[PDB]
């Protein structure tokens, strides 16, 4: 059948991505259902008492000084969704749009938003269906715009996306997925729109992709060592112990595991060798590898530690109440007005992860550059070609493509530093977290393409170095090359690799080498 | 003068205390023992003629050229020489000393083989009032700056006195009562193959950010007192709903700053029940603009970034960043790897620099709001005194704050610019030193923006509450009174450049307590 | 010394000659007269009580506050005061003087109403050996730096001698035999409301780039003599097929540099007819790598950017950047607009900065190639002398070059960071001063990278052709001989940091002719 995620209070990143990718269905736990019914009742009382509350008895933003009569709240909230729907640009992908819906659902499930059962049910139904709302990616300063578009979609007034990205009109979407049109009550409108759900959704998909790409970065660094007689002593646990960064220790341990059983790497600690007068002279190779192999634990480790920080922060943000105003479950006050919708946390962690991704992509790019250079690849053909040299150039075109992809990645910097006072100075500081998360996603996509090129290069390199039988290659390495060859043939003669690179990249983002 | 006893671990505060000369440093007996044991180990490795980088080989891509024992002295002397190609302004006194301290801590772990004499030279330097004069540019992340540090310690390089005044090598050794560095075995490589420069710069950045963070909070609090800010946005209940540690802490500290204040608005708006007669347009909205209302969230994100930066730096400061390294357990004679790769400090420095720029942005917008007569709720335009028009108050200073911020924004992360070098041997580099230095420049600009905000607020508080600061919180009163001891009110237009610079220097070293 | 007579137009070389103290400046009779005429118009505007900014109104958004003529002196006295909120390192001697010159040229157009006395103070400064000490940061693009300039000229600010050593105001006036600035009517606003600081910085950048460009060409040519470079890639025929002026110029200068060389390859390969016996693998490819073959194109694109930069700068330098302005024809009493908006210098400075980073990158790769034993065609690894391994030669310097380039890349354009300020009155700003200063920083880094390449090439030339430079072109020999006058060959490893810095300073000021 299909796994089920029961949402109560906390959901971890793997559970969240499982639901967003449709791998698992979602159910609201009884305790959560009750907490929300209780909040629903609080919203009702707040409204009946005509309390001064943003979005219920006031205008929006700087127009909040304009009080609104209870008789016009329906209209007020209907216009809210309308004026906010000014987004433009390509729609968020299927998994990401759903991740956004999930993020808003989790914030609501904490029982402090006042959302009605129907509204909550509409979000759950969407997540359990095979559809995703079609929402424009640009327009917010960090996530009213994208969420307002989500609301319109859920009302059948906006397009839906199937798993392939094909769009369905509103009516067709509600029909096909057996979704009931969203019926907004009280502040459901503001509740569904005033949070950091878009950026959080984008970031959770980024987190999941990075985990897989990191596994490939490790698996490919290990295979590279098997193709260039790399020295395993640089990956010794003793070294990690002396510089105890969790990410480094992990990276080194994972690298060692990958080459376990290999007869292609060099396992001798050089210091064990005692020299005598006759040894003094120039040797063919230095006693240590170049940095793209020797410093892999330190570089990959720094990236893993950045991702770990990103995920710790994202875990808190995913399970937090990012809404304004909020209705305290204890009933201490009718409501609280603040800025829990300010996505500065995801903005800063997305920018940090973006930098780390660019650094790791640079490592793979240099690994490709070394492997394909006949002057540096220790005996392998230039650009790993097969057939007559000159007539055949092998991966020479692909090597340049890898460099081009990295160069483009570097052209874009952090999004967070560009805050600009807007909304008539009411929003004098903004996070741009959604932009930050999206820019990070783009870099992750380029990294997958660079790793894809490296993977194809290594499959060819392994066969050139060890024969089609991959003699001496570690079990893990053999399995990885064999799996690649199931879909990607050896480069016996020059051929267009563009489509294959793109195809492989798509795979890398969703599955790890095991 | 307090003393920091170095055994295995030292925290960031103890580190800065030694680097800033606030405390002496002593090597604990256990550390001396571990180091002597490592020295004995290196001696054995050399006697056994083990194939070890720097002891029996050339450097970098030239490591394939094996060297005979009789030539190792020359080898290591030349190492210091060819690596001394740095250029640029020297690191400041505190930072250069922090760099020396960082190398000492790495050595004290007992896996470098440094001689007692070399260790003592590092300790002596830190207990003196001097710092080596080392150029700030040249490394890809820290051979260059460390090589210069060695030359200085041999009396072949300049020193810096606390004031930054330079002394020649001979004068430095004499005045600081330092013995010339006498390198043995691989001391040269040990003193040079680590991340000590970027670590030293980063720990100074860490300390400065803690103080500036306290100022950011104290000034946001005073801003609320000058603009009738609403404290409900800083309630603890909101923090609990979105439990980011930095956010909870910022909110709590903000509340503490305005405790006892009669100038802030404490009413929860939702308590008010509306009547039909109330429907219409009211004078002010029920919530504040973001520069006040979202301070917990913005400041908090910055605080969580600094917390991450500090966790990573603490590990780096206390790690052995050297190559090769000699295992204390004696499992193998030596290990060759890449613990000198400063990718961790590079990434955290880049992330912290972004956070600093974001927080400087908040303070810049706070100045912009406070000085705008259309937004400061009744305060004079640009907080001037005397006749308007004839006097413009802080109008110039406000533009200066915007200029400082715009400059910070022009510089991005250093880490993304790795370039293959050293004949492709160093095909990937961290650029951590550059990253930390760029972060330091942003921190300096942030202090200047905060200084401008502080001077504006002292004037605003008096304009709003009178010279007696009636209704101002005890913390707010204490802060203003403290500033006024050295910075007079602006009763008439005057040059503020020098005052802004003087205050910024203070903000970087002390918090409002 | 030589004298530049200012009438209406002054070119960039004439401007830098005055700024650098190489030439004196004199106001031509026609300029004196059109200025006296403007001074008369200012007096008339004031006598008639015309509604004019700075004469009868407040500043910025306070301009809506009309002022009585009985308080205009106070108004302008306070203007200089509140604007003096600058911070940061002072502009260097030559740049600060270039700034004074740019303001003088703007005034010479006769549309500012500046008095003869004020004009005389600016001319006296330029004819002295001094420069005002002005903070580099504070403006959004140049009220702040200019206000500090005024204070310096009134003797209420520091002065700088050619060495950068500071003198107090009183001493500056005394030593320079200057009279204290005595402001009248709107001299204050006239001396402060323009783009003079960024223009001054940019003109110094233009001059420096011309020299570095010449060194970039001279070193690329010498590189070809050290690596058996092919001159057919620099043929005029190729330039004609892709007629970019800069490319045609770069190729022509490159051909001129290697004229007479017996070390470069001059055979067009296509002339060779192949036969069955030739099919096979040859030692080297028939074309060079891009750092040699594509030099005309890379250097040429940089030269075309500089050309654009200088065209725009020439117009800016000779334009009137002030507000308000008093039309020389008398069509109206005064005009109010925004000719102080330095968007032109901002954009060209940013474009030039990018070009400089690109060319510095070329020089960095040329060093990488020259020092790599796998790519330098037989030269020693890192061009060392003595035993290999024991000696590492330029290995440290090569990494330093990479570090310098990486740092240049971390900083981007300044223009894209406009932020609304001055109570939204200045809702868009150019940041031209920041753009020009960032460009200057990159130019300094480029000079250091070129200095490293020059020292590497001097060594490589001798290693390849012997101490007598046999076969080296006359130009190449002259260049190496000139370098060796002050920089000895690297017979053994030594610290190069000081030499790199010294040479960089020279490269920025003189070309290899
Ligand atoms: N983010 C809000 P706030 O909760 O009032 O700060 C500002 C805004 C502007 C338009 C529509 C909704 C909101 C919510
Ligand atoms: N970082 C080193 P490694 O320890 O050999 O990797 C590379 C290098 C280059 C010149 C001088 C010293 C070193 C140490
Ligand atoms: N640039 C000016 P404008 O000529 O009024 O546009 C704005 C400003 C602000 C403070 C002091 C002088 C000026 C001139």
């Amino acid at each position: 059948p299909k796994p089920a995620v029961e949402l109560d209070r906390h959901i971890d990143l793997d559970q969240a991505h499982a639901v967003a990718s449709g791998g698992a269905r979602i159910v609201l736990a009884p305790p959560a259902r009750d907490r929300c019914r209780a909040s629903e009742a609080r919203l009702g009382a707040v409204i009946r008492e005509a309390r001064h509350v943003y979005g219920l008895t006031t205008g929006f933003g700087p127009l909040a000084n304009r009080l609104i009569s209870g008789e016009n709240v329906r209209t007020l909230q209907a216009n809210l969704v309308h004026f906010l729907a000014s987004g433009v640009g390509p729609v968020l992908d299927w998994t990401t749009a759903r991740a956004m819906v999930l993020a808003r659902l989790v914030s609501i499930a904490q029982g402090a938003s006042g959302a009605s059962e129907g509204t909550i049910a509409r979000l759950i139904d969407l997540l359990n269906s095979e559809l995703a709302p079609a929402v424009p990616s640009r327009g917010t300063v960090g996530d009213l715009t994208p969420l307002a578009h989500m609301v319109l979609c859920l009302q059948g007034r906006g397009d839906f996306l199937d798993r392939d990205g094909t769009r369905l009109d509103g009516a067709e979407g509600l029909r096909r997925g057996r979704l009931q049109p969203l019926d907004l009550s009280h502040r459901d409108a503001l509740a569904l729109v005033n949070g950091t759900s878009a950026m959080t959704g984008i970031a959770l998909v980024n987190a999941h992709a990075c985990r897989h790409l990191g596994n490939w970065a490790v698996a490919l660094t290990a295979l590279l060592a098997e193709c260039l007689r790399g020295r395993t002593e640089a990956w010794a646990a003793a070294l990690s112990d002396l510089r105890p960064h969790p990410g480094q220790k992990d990276a080194a341990a994972r690298l060692r595991a990958r080459v376990d059983g290999s007869a292609r790497v060099v396992r001798h600690v050089i210091a064990e060798r005692r020299l005598d007068a006759g040894d003094i002279g120039t040797e063919p190779e230095a006693g240590q590898d170049a940095y793209s192999l020797r410093c892999a634990p330190q570089v990959l480790g720094a990236g893993f530690d950045t991702l770990a920080w990103h995920d710790r922060v994202l875990t808190i943000e995913l399970n937090a109440v990012t809404d304004n105003p909020v209705f305290p479950p204890d009933g201490s006050v009718p409501a609280l007005h603040g800025g829990n919708f300010m996505g500065q946390h995801v903005a800063l962690t997305s920018d940090a992860l973006a930098t780390a991704v660019t650094v790791l992509a640079g490592l793979a790019e240099r690994q490709i550059a070394r492997l394909t250079d006949e002057r540096l690849n220790r005996g392998l053909p230039p650009f790993l070609h097969r057939g007559p040299a000159g007539l055949n150039s092998g991966f020479m075109g692909a090597q340049v493509t890898a460099t081009a992809l990295l160069a483009e990645m570097r052209a874009t910097g952090p999004a967070s530093i560009h805050s600009i006072s807007t909304n008539a100075a009411n929003q004098d500081v903004v996070s741009l977290g959604t932009i930050a998360a999206r820019l990070c996603r783009e870099k992750i996509d380029r990294w997958a393409e660079i790793l894809a090129i490296l993977a194809l290069c290594l499959a060819q390199a392994a066969e050139l170095r060890c024969g089609s039988g991959l003699d001496g290659v570690s079990p893990a390495g053999k399995k990885l090359v064999q799996a690649l060859r199931e879909q990607f043939p050896p480069l016996e003669t020059d051929r267009p690799l563009g489509q294959e690179i793109a195809a492989l990249a798509t795979h890398l983002l969703q599955q790890s080498p095991v």
